[PDB]
DNA sequence: CGGGTTTTTGTCTGGCTTCACACTTGATTTGCATCACTGTTTAAGACAGGCCAGATC
């Protein structure tokens, strides 16, 4: 952890003056659509989506009508 | 070869943070057992008498 710390400080003050210097300091959606597009890129869009679901935040799991639909189907 | 340059760690004392967590008590959920009910014989194959029928002395 202090290791990739110290081997990406220099990435790390590169993209904080940038993104706080553009958007204005939002580097949270930033970042978060770097690295969407980024993993995107490699075809994951698997991971993307529920990347995009976890910090969208949402239904982790099924409410009982689906579940007695899906038995029944 | 043993000595020296990387990654990697310890490391600062402050203020920050989220959040587990104390301590009841009943109203819920969830786990895991029970429960009552259903199918409605043979089919090949070995051995033994027993009866009859045809052979034989």
């Amino acid at each position: 952890r202090r290791a990739q710390k110290h081997r990406l400080r220099e990435l790390k003050i590169q993209v904080k003056e940038f993104a706080d210097k553009e958007e204005g300091g939002d580097v949270k959606a930033v970042c978060l659509t770097l690295f969407l597009l980024a993993l995107r890129a490699r075809n994951e869009h698997r991971q993307a989506d529920e990347l995009e679901a976890i910090m969208q935040g949402r239904g982790s799991g099924l409410q009982p009508a689906v579940c007695l639909a899906i038995r029944v189907n």
